């Protein structure tokens, strides 16, 4: 049943994985035609099951509470809208001409609309019935989102590596919104998995931190808009933000030392941080084996090490605060604010920034454009997910 | 605790993964020096924990029964000995000259000896104490085996793609035993994971089948020794063996239709079959997008489809028999014998055969030598694992 559903998801996802990675990395010709045909079939079958579930459930005597956190649902709709805009540019590019290539955007739009509505209205639904059928359907939808994710990463790693009409605005706009589509796939997959296990079950502040964060929030805005090289202040600000975050988060852990449903929260928090760990690890290798000891190289190495340290210490601080000061209660409510404001800026740059991010120029010549682009496309969405999860967790700590 | 141990394993394995895949696929120079330094550190720390566990346990009031099946332990020792022989060729190649390169074989030999002894004498041990410390140690050892597995696959996919003294016998012999080392890593990882969850818990035949299998067993021997191209009888025999296996396994399912601790057994059986599914999927793509409709192409496509069908139907037959004929009880004991004999030959060819296997010549020009070799090295060990698991399961069915 559950194992069968898992096996099904894995087996069908494995079939998509070889089709996506076999027809794109072969030598004779790029066979992406069957990739779109299978992807269209997956969403159409996934959408058909979803509407069937909606029709037959218009069952769930008890409702979950932590299954649908607002940050998860909000990101799904925000990236779901971006996926719809991406599909508009998808069809807008198709102003020429194969048939399944044109079909793919429309069926994708229908699937994302239906899936977003279904997840919004059934995020915390504890299905007590049709357990056998729904588990396969939920897992099939989970594999569908991961199949789109895998295809999107491969498609991005091919067009970006290899770099008619007004299409330029339609093409580049379409290719700019891919990370948002990948973000939607990651956001849809985690909530589908949350519902899959949720089947057949019944269950005052100081005036120094926020101002420091707000100026960092304001200065962080002034940095990435400036670039919309010969600049080293982007690294300087990021080091200061990460360095301050590392010390501030660590200090909060010291204060606690001086004086349930969380399992998924830690797993998502620690698991999503692996995306930045991997990027930093590749960055560290590229600077100790590649570029010499220069200003840019030293700045990149310090930025990667500070990213690792900040992720680790913020994670341990959030974990400790989740488990749990006459004058330090206001301080504790103040530490969370500085990190929360500093997490939003560290969310904006990777998400809304350009695909060839500034903070990676050595790992470009060290790993090549294609390999480094693939690594970034695989890992950075986990960084965005971690940023949102950390913002939500810091809001929870402030509430507590 | 358990999650922390998992996180630890994942985090340290992720660090090894980027180091192995970053220092080998970069552009300036192949930085495998730090790969051996980290790998040596991992086993040395893993070996130190294992002997520490052995010394302090020379605790476990109750013993598991299905945790250490004989096929799992036997394969570990068989491939553990092969790993020791591989390490002998490893040091035997080092008849020149860096320092850690020479150290790596010796520490690997110590680690494999200690780990094989530890797994043999503690396969079914239900650790009721030191749960926190042992779980991290078991998971760290699990990541150590996977780190060696990942390094072995990358090392194999690099030397094979790029193709002094008598070393030729020392080098080629060393490079021939890599799949056995990878097999040991897969075998060590699964039993380490079996013990990780086993912490803090208290729990007559007919005369037509065997002769058909025995001649197929004998003929199968006569095939692969012949090659130790212009030959198409290897495909002809494999199709006959797989075709007969597909019909025989399916027929056994029909007879049943006419009239607990297994969760890991199905997961290992179905999960390991993914290795052959992936190889077949890549083979199917290479023949419908690449080579035209020729004798070799049609034979390869039929072989891949028959592999998929045989794996699926054998899996469902084994699963159904695990859940569970006045004159058909002898038949049921006879169906298992034909598949069991036919699984041994289908085990011998991928394991003891040459690295450029005969059954893949199109997926060579379609995917390139490097990509196809990497795919085969990733997937085929799962096929060998599945063959052994199927042999053990068919023996169990014959006993039942």
């Amino acid at each position: 049943g559950r194992l069968l559903s898992v096996l099904l998801a894995v087996n069908v996802l494995l079939l998509a994985c070889t089709l996506i990675s076999g027809g794109a990395f072969n030598k004779v010709a790029v066979y992406d035609t069957d990739v779109f045909a299978l992807l269209t079939t997956m969403m159409l079958l996934a959408a058909l099951w979803i509407v069937f579930y909606l029709l037959r459930t218009a069952a769930v005597p008890y409702r979950d509470a932590h299954a649908g956190p607002i940050w998860l649902r909000g990101g799904l709709v925000l990236f779901g809208i971006c996926t719809l805009v991406m599909d508009v540019f998808k069809t807008g590019y198709y102003s020429s001409f194969s048939a399944i290539k044109i079909l793919h955007p429309i069926i994708q739009a229908v699937f994302v609309i239906v899936q977003t509505y279904f997840l919004w209205i059934s995020a915390k639904d504890c299905i007590h019935t049709h357990l056998d059928l729904t588990r396969c359907g939920l897992m099939f939808t989970l594999a569908t989102n991961l199949a789109i994710w895998m295809a999107a990463v491969v498609d991005e790693s091919v067009h970006q590596a290899h770099s008619t009409a007004i299409c330029q605005i339609f093409q580049q706009g379409y290719f700019y919104l891919y990370p948002f589509n990948i973000e939607y796939s990651l956001f849809a997959s985690t909530m589908l998995y949350v519902m899959w296990k949720n089947v057949g079950r019944l269950l005052e502040t100081f005036f120094a931190g926020p101002v420091l964060g707000l100026l960092l929030f304001v200065v962080g805005l002034a940095v990435f808009i400036l670039y919309e090289q010969a600049l080293v202040i982007y690294y300087s600000f990021n080091i200061v933000c990460l360095g301050l975050m590392t010390l501030v988060s660590l200090s909060g852990s010291v204060i606690y030392r001086f004086d349930p449903t969380r399992t998924l929260d830690v797993a998502l928090l620690m698991g999503a941080a692996l995306g930045q760990y991997a990027i930093s690890y590749y960055s560290i290798v590229a600077v100790v084996v590649g570029s010499p000891r220069d200003l840019q190289g030293a700045l990149n190495l310090s930025h990667a090490l500070l990213m690792i340290a900040q992720h680790t210490f913020q994670n341990v601080f959030i974990i400790e605060s989740l488990h749990r000061c006459h004058w330090r209660r206001r301080c504790l409510k103040d530490i969370s604010l500085f990190l929360l404001l500093c997490n939003v800026i560290l969310w904006i740059m990777p998400a809304f920034g350009a695909r060839p991010h500034f903070s990676n120029t050595v790992e470009v010549d060290f790993y090549g454009y294609s390999l480094w682009a693939a690594i970034v496309n695989i890992c950075l969405p986990f960084g965005i997910f971690y940023r949102m999860h950390a913002v939500s967790s810091l809001l929870e700590v402030y509430v507590l």
